[PDB]
């Protein structure tokens, strides 16, 4: 149960971790087996109050009021409410503190230097899918801000008995449709083919193009989900072009400005918010390496290398690698030219090392998942590659949850 | 622990089941509440300690040759037991030594090249007694492994540790490496990673040429005596000058690298026995030279100079001038080796072979320990098939282990 050191082998800087001692949730590893590359490893009144007490305790600790009259009174209030209702409600201040800290605690996010600038929208009074649609339209408009993107989260009512869950069925608020072709191939985004069929089956008339914006599929109070169209003037998009290669715009690529993840679960003090879409801005490689060049995604490396007239017969010509750099140059140039906020992996990994040093200084550690933090291209020439990291699970947190079409009954 | 563990590939959705993890021996550094997978590294054995370790190994060996529980198995068990009982150690048979060495490689979770494990040439040097003899064994290893550019994997194994005061060591970190010299003005000539060992060699009497690519001498310790200096015959050191298929000016940078990667500071552990000197070698993956040796800030650090000759905009990072230069460098390295007919493999081919190897191991062995943090290549990660592969890491014996630098522990005579 020591203090653990972490070393940077580029700078020989050595930080000391004490924060991991405060961890409670399990990571998935054992003393004999490490599972750090597994993507997803492995209530009632009775267990609810201790989880509530822990969270209330660290909140009043954070505002230098630990043991105050207010603190004592809030604990008493919460006990009486779990007693008589089998749950409790967060104060507005607590809700904001809780959401900011779930971002702060997200081991896999390289963008956490921004964690305390998070705009929190409280949607806990929502009762229908129409009201969900309204709240989501306001979120998108605020976060987009005509290209000057601002970080935000919208929080719908918490889970009760499990039969009345609020869910956003989309995995992101803005995504493109994908279509299984008669000839076996895929049109549009292949990552979204299943969701697209669910939408068509629900009455959505598909334009059947490469970049059709999906409709929102929204579930309130455990009812059947309902389809809504996002007003097109709210969806900001960027035509992808290349600063040197004139032919690149002829490829006809484009992407949306706003990354907004909508299928995770937010956990604060034992309460579960099953619908809580949150958004920031992109790191270029999320679009240019993964979205465009994954074999199971848009997979455009082949066409681009052809236009570059590269030798594609042998792998050792690194034609895949040259074409990759060029696509990511194009993505960054396009966003920047249209004044839409974006960060490159060099600048982002720099910021994160600075953030780590901040957190060790003021908090005594920073949980970090090397497997996800290091970018999907040019790893070792970014500073995070050579940085030792410790990974552990703090709460409040964001968690994975099951796709609602596996659980729902109509 | 559960009997079955599942890993998924997120690109192909293929799912594999691991049972081999039940045979795991030592700790990893992780716990239920913390993971240390990105940490680089997370007085002899007694009789009572050594008995069960030898038995475990002997059982493993006779099981592998399909003679488990045989008369010969039970006699070997008895022979080893008496030997430990009356000498506090024992000696491996030649067959057992060869099996152990091959399986230390097979068990190396950080090696992407393990599809080759069963083809290792093993050189028994347990009769060695002096540093001159160590030099002779090491020269023969280098000549055999190099094979005029058609490289062949090999290990040479010197006598095991006894009381700890008589260790055999190769003080070099690799058999072939270039010198580094710290200048009075703070700059470095040669390879910065080797400044310390170079200073030690100079102190022991080496007269340095003081250039950019000077092959270091061997510093060899036998039977616990003070180490001795030997120059490797230059004709045994195969090198490759680096050029580019398209940029004529790339040859003007004056770069070269050596053909044979041969790690010499690790310890080999078999059945509880410790071989502190065990140099082993294979051939290079391009990125090892092209990305790390050349482009690490604390190494030769040539990105800026290449970027200038490519005439890239270097004032903004978001122009990805670094990423562009890195690719061309790695292109030139692969091109030069192939042109000179020296064995080398690109990271695409290597990772693809490793996925095939890993699936075959899951099927015939019930698993394959692997360290994602080291297996995934230092450039273009997500467009290689290992990026999307879930892996399990655990430690099997026989194994290769880290050990302290010898100058920190050695008692000078
Ligand atoms: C502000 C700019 C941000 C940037 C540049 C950024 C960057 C990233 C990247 C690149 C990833 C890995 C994504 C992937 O490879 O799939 C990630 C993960 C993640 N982000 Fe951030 N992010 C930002 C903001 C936020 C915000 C505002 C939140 C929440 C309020 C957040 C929560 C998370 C979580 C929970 C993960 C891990 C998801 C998982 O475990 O699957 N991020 N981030
Ligand atoms: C035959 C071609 C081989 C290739 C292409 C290969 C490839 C690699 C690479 C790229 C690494 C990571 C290097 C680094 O980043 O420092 C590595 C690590 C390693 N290899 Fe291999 N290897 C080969 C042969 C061998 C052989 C013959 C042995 C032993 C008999 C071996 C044992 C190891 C060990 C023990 C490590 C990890 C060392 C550590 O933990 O620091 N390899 N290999
Ligand atoms: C195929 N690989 C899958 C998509 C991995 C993944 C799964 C889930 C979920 N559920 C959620 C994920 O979210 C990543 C994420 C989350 C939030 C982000 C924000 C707020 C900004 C940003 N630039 N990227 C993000 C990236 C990722
Ligand atoms: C700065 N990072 C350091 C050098 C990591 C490292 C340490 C040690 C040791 N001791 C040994 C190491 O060996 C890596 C290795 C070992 C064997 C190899 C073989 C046999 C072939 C090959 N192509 N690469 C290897 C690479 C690496
Ligand atoms: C901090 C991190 O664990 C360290 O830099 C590792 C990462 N992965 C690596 N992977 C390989 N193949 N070789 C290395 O030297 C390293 N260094
Ligand atoms: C198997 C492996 O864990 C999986 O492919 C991970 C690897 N690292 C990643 N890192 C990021 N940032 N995003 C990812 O989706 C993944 N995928
Ligand atoms: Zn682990």
């Amino acid at each position: 149960p020591r203090f653990l050191k972490v070393k940077n082998w580029e700078t020989e800087v050595v930080l000391t971790d004490t924060l991991h001692l405060k961890s409670t949730l399990e990571t998935g590893c054992t003393e004999y087996i490490c599972m750090g590359s597994i993507m997803h490893p492995s209530a009632t009144k009775d267990q609810l109050f201790p989880l509530a007490k822990e969270f209330i305790d660290q909140y009043y600790s954070s505002i230098k009021r630990f043991g105050s009259k207010a603190h004592m009174e809030r604990l008493e209030e919460v006990n009486k409410e779990i007693d008589t209702t089998s749950t409790y409600q967060l104060k507005d201040t607590e809700l904001i503190y809780g959401a900011k800290h779930a971002w702060r605690n997200a081991s896999r996010c390289v963008g956490r230097i921004q964690w305390s600038k998070l705009q929190v929208f409280d949607a806990r009074d929502c009762t229908t899918a129409h009201g969900m649609f309204n709240y989501i339209c306001n979120h998108v408009k605020y976060a987009t801000n005509k290209g000057n993107l601002r970080s935000a989260i919208t929080i719908f009512p918490q889970r009760t008995d499990g039969k009345h869950d609020f869910r956003v069925w989309n995995s992101q608020l803005i995504r493109y449709a994908g279509y299984k072709q008669p000839d076996g191939s895929t049109l549009g985004d292949p990552a979204n083919v299943q969701f697209t069929e669910i939408c068509i089956q629900q009455g959505w008339k598909p334009p059947r193009g490469r970049f059709d914006v999906l409709p929102l599929l929204l579930q309130a109070n455990g009812n059947d989900p309902e389809l809504f169209q996002i007003p097109p003037e709210l969806v900001l998009e960027v035509p992808i072009r290349h600063p040197k290669f004139e032919w690149f715009k002829d490829l006809g690529l484009k992407w949306y400005g706003l990354p907004a993840v909508s299928n995770m679960l937010l956990e604060i003090g034992g309460l579960e918010f099953s619908a809580c879409p949150f958004s920031g801005w992109y790191m270029g490689t999320e679009i240019g390496v993964r979205d465009y060049c994954d074999n199971s995604r848009y997979n455009i490396l082949e066409e681009v290398a052809k236009k570059m007239n590269l030798d594609m017969r042998k792998t050792s010509s690194l034609w895949k690698d040259q074409a990759l750099v060029e696509i990511n140059i194009a993505v960054l140039y396009s966003f920047q030219s249209d004044k839409v906020t974006i960060v490159d992996h060099h600048s982002a990994t720099e910021s994160f090392i600075k953030h780590m040093e901040n957190e060790y200084r003021c908090r005594g550690g920073c949980p970090a998942d090397w497997v996800w933090i290091v970018p999907p291209m040019s790893g070792s020439i970014t500073p995070v590659f050579h940085q030792e990291m410790l990974n552990y699970r703090l709460t409040p947190s964001f968690e994975y949850q099951p796709d609602p079409w596996n659980t729902h009954v109509w």
